[PDB]
C-alpha cells in the first residue's frame, strides 16, 4: 500500500503471524503504534517478539511503512495484566 | 490525544457487559470491535446506535469519528 492506514497494519500482521490479534492500531500513515498478542512469544524475548512482527509485515516493513513501534503480549501476559 | 484505549474505557464503562476486543484510532477517526451478549436479536444498525448512546456526551467532541463493528460473543466464535 503506496499509503498505509492502521487497518492495514492490523491485516498484514494478522496474516502473516498465525494466532496474532492486533487489539490496538495507531498512527498516521508514518508513525504507527502496534499492540499484538501472540502465545508464540511465550519464552521469547522482547527483541524475538519484534523482530518476529517485524518480518511477517515482510516487504511492507521493508519500503511503505515508515516507523513502527510496538508492545508485544502473550494472551496470558494481557489477561493478567 | 485521545487513545484506543480511551474509547475502549468508555465504551466499557458506558455499555454494560461489553468487550471492545480491538480498535484502531488516528487521533480523529477511530474505529472499535464490541462484543456484548445483549446484541443477540438486534440489527448491525440498532447495535452501533446502543454504542453511541452509551458513550453519550464523549461523541461530542472527546471522539471526533468512530466507526463500528458489533457482535455478540458467539457471533464473533463463528
Ligand atoms: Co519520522
Ligand atoms: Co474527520
Amino acid at each position: 500500500n503506496a499509503m498505509v492506514t492502521t487497518h492495514d497494519i492490523k491485516q498484514w500482521i494478522e496474516t502473516g503471524l498465525s494466532e496474532s490479534r492486533v487489539i490496538s492500531a495507531e498512527g498516521d500513515g508514518h508513525h504507527f503504534e502496534a499492540v499484538v498478542l501472540c502465545p508464540t512469544f511465550e519464552g521469547q524475548t522482547a527483541l524475538t517478539r519484534h523482530r518476529l512482527v517485524y518480518n511477517a509485515l515482510g516487504s511492507h516493513m521493508q519500503s511503505d511503512i515508515h516507523a513502527l513501534s510496538l508492545k508485544t503480549y502473550t494472551p496470558d501476559e494481557y489477561e493478567r495484566g
